[PDB]
């Protein structure tokens, strides 16, 4: 019937920071932007969604009285990271609404009905296995963010999450450049590949860096139509899958290149972030000027400039930059498509492999052999 | 001559914020002036004009003119302890660190235009830590209806020999005050509330903050010299002032004091409830306790209860057997509590109807008054 329950304050913010972060609030469109809490067997379950997915959470409470209620995401949450208390008592007080009590304060929410929550899905799977939160936070870190937002080329619109033989990867593009990133599973697996929209990556990623969840595993459970993680056994996240067909993306990586760079990873970023401030939206572009002596990376900015900083050949590894080549090489990038893969593998030294001024780059780290980054260039 | 010079990366980071804060196309631009061993950044808006002069070393003298939001993004991103700037003429103006060069395109300095001169009818002299303090006890206050424009600045005046600071939107009055030693002129002049606020920043800034600030003023434009090497220009509203001195209650019947801190988060965790159409939040005082209140439609209630106490960090005390439940909009409140750093606030209440005055105690020279809402 109604719930009553004692919640450690703290944790209480940190699930409806998680919350915050799933709900509804771009307040264009008609939008459902209620939490629903349900106090059973001694945990809270705080259950989240949008078009997208569905997000449940349990916390250990302590439950002096069982049920379940809604109310509105952003009031509880707010109003739950002002108060000062150690532990609250959440008290569903029927016609009142639900109250929210600390040692001095009161707050009553209306509530909703619980059958104008969204149900949550069943899934029955095809397919499921375990892997490392590590390992999973590591394949979606270095492929969301090449991820398309043109919504007509929908297929684009997520990460392909595949099986390969005994190798579990996660692949993107956006028609401008490709990501891929793989872990090797142990068991071998039954054939799959789904497309994971970005919204949901970028949930479970949040999900599994979460300190509690990070040195613990996730399981994945999926069919053709829907994806279910439960993360920690506590967190579960149900998604919808884009209906398409991602791209046969191994004609897109170069079988070969004529010239190879190695470079500081962070000296590399930072230069070219810098020489980007000239450009404007129009124009996203940065030169590299390649020779075996220098790097000149250069820009152009309408009514604004122009800037140009120089990396010349060195062996020390703060500094390292070595063009293996007598012939000199003048492209051009898009520099937040090198910025994006620079930031994404923490690395001492990033290695670019070239062929002619119109190919793409491929891009690897070295002590990363499971990481794959292919950027096409732009006319400078 | 071709400006070139070398310059703190810091120090030029620094000025081009300032600049920024203030920023016709000849409006969008910075004038560089290199002579003397300092370089003059020249910046205006169509309220103000910003001279800031800092020491570099002058390699070459001259001036030119370029985008103040190229020039702050480029130079807020070198990692360089110094710089090189050079007027290349037909090249632009080139910023150069260790590896890297920018050149930006350069504007005729003809075009820029000379900062105006003043003929002062009252110039006196007072620290910046006084005026910020009655800046910053004002700002808050300042009217941001277009309807009343007269009301969109702080009025700067002065009676016998206090110099004050008053702003109200119609809501509540801020009045804050400095007394001089001189005998000034008497005057009475509406700062613009982008002014007010960029000379605020200027007068805090830690290179300024324990030093002077010179105010020259006329009934068109008002100067101010702060610290020798910071000058702002700025125009008045031409206008006429209210007589503010309505909101000050005849008398008060009650008195409440109450920890400050205390009271403002209180007041900050129950006005969460409230909505946009009707932001208030209730105050239900008596001797034992007081209740702050507040409701949103559709969305529910909140109470939070203070208990009458002596101890510094609760304090509660409020003089009357009567109970007296008033109404106030907590950011009205708000600003007033977070304006002034004090253990303590006061409040003075007559009836449900009337306003409230505030004040902390030892900060005898500000004093506000809140008018309340029906609740």
């Amino acid at each position: 019937h109604m719930l009553k329950l004692i919640v450690e304050t703290k944790t209480l913010v940190q699930s409806l920071g998680f919350a915050s972060s799933v709900v509804e609030k771009r307040n264009v469109i008609p939008e459902y932007a209620n939490i629903k809490l349900s106090a059973q067997d001694g945990n809270l379950e705080l259950s989240s969604t949008n078009m997208d997915l569905y997000l449940s959470q349990k916390i250990a409470v302590q439950v002096v009285s069982e049920g379940e209620c809604t109310v509105s995401t952003k009031t509880l949450n707010d109003i739950v990271r002002k108060l000062p208390d150690s532990e609250l008592t959440l008290t569903d007080l029927g016609t009142t609404g639900l109250e929210i009590k600390g040692k001095n304060c009161k707050f009553n929410l209306f509530t909703l009905p619980v059958s104008s929550f969204p149900a949550m899905d069943s899934i029955n799977p095809e397919a499921s296995f375990k892997i490392s939160c590590t390992d999973f936070a590591k394949i979606i870190e270095s492929t969301k963010f090449s991820i398309s937002l043109d919504e007509t080329r929908y297929n684009l619109n997520g990460v392909y999450l595949h099986i390969k033989d005994k190798e579990f990867c996660s692949a993107s593009t956006d028609g401008h450049r490709l990501s891929i990133s793989w872990v090797t599973l142990e068991k071998q697996i039954k054939n799959f590949g789904v497309i994971l929209p970005q919204k949901s990556a970028e949930e479970i990623l949040k999900i599994v860096k979460d300190p509690k969840n990070i040195n613990e595993d996730i399981e994945i459970l999926l069919n053709s139509n829907k994806i279910k993680f439960i993360c920690n056994e506590n967190t579960i996240m149900l998604s919808k899958l884009i209906d398409g067909t991602f791209p046969d993306y191994s004609t897109f990586i170069p079988e070969s290149s004529s010239s190879k760079l190695v470079i500081n990873r962070k000296m590399f970023a930072d230069s070219i972030e810098r020489i980007a401030i000239i450009t404007v939206e129009k124009f996203r572009a940065v030169k590299l000027s390649l020779s075996r002596e220098t790097l000149e990376i250069s820009a152009v900015g309408e009514a604004r400039g122009n800037a140009k900083e120089v990396i010349n050949s060195s062996q020390d590894k703060e500094s390292f930059y070595e063009y293996n080549s007598d012939e000199s090489l003048a492209i051009g990038f898009n520099p937040q498509y090198l910025e994006d893969v620079l930031k994404a593998v923490k690395s001492d030294l990033v290695e670019l492999y070239f062929s002619d001024v119109s190919a793409p780059v491929l891009i690897k780290f070295p002590e990363n052999p499971k990481d794959i980054f292919v950027v096409m260039p732009v006319k400078v």
